[PDB]
């Protein structure tokens, strides 16, 4: 199972297509998100691929190792913690990420789970309040999609 | 996972929430679909969880064992062949299928793949032609969604 895709949709204008590819021992994340406000936006893999109640039903960040929230370069982070994507003034964010914790098969597989792009910047677990340790104070979910197997 | 869920969405009025629960070597499929025309509608699991082009990008019916299209009860069927769901006059179809072929884990898990509800009834590979043993002449794809892991 080597390629996956995720189409992000929400109640507003934010949309995007994210691609995942197993390369070597890692996973390459690419694609783009449009309709975003300029600046940073939290970008995470949530535990469930449940869109029955919008992006809400996706639950907390994918966290099989029971850790606290952090940035993608931290030792202490959720498997789903891919940090921030950055939208330019035109509202476009180009995604290009390589991540050591997610996978497309087995225990760390994100197939069947939800990709979410947030309203605000992820403070990488350094905000100082309890919320930072769970979600990075990234706020509401602007758009999401279930990660599916791609050809 | 022992539980999965799928939210069907299309370009028209059809929409639904489908539930999947593993039970023994079976998967119990339940839920409902609304906005359908009265009568039967093909209900299949397509290969890819790719929604980059509505339900078209989902690809063919999930068929890992390379067999011809049939109905759920047939030995010669595609794994994704779940048959027909029936809409009443109000166009609501209550889904209730117990299938021994689809699985929520292993080599031919349907998690990360696409659930598709069709325009026409599925003839179950008994329509008399060639389109009958590939799609069962179910027609266009009205609504679809990627099957995600549920809580
Ligand atoms: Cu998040
Ligand atoms: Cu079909
Ligand atoms: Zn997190
Ligand atoms: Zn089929």
């Amino acid at each position: 199972a080597t390629k996956a895709v995720c189409v992000l949709k929400g109640d507003g204008p934010v949309q995007g297509t994210i691609h995942f590819e197993a390369k070597g021992d890692t996973v390459v994340v690419t694609g783009s998100i449009t309709g975003l406000t300029e600046g940073d936006h939290g970008f995470h893999v949530h535990q469930f691929g449940d869109n029955t109640q919008g992006c809400t039903s996706a639950g907390p960040h994918f966290n099989p190792l029971s850790k606290k929230h952090g940035g993608p370069k931290d030792e202490e982070r959720h498997v789903g913690d891919l940090g921030n994507v950055t939208a330019d003034k035109n509202g476009v964010a180009i995604v290009d990420i390589v991540d050591p914790l997610i996978s497309l098969s087995g225990e760390y597989s994100i197939i069947g789970r939800t990709m979410v792009v947030h309203e605000k910047p992820d403070d990488l677990g350094r905000g100082g309040n309890e919320e930072s340790t769970k979600t990075g104070n990234a706020g509401s979910r602007l758009a999401c999609g279930v990660i599916g197997i791609a050809k």
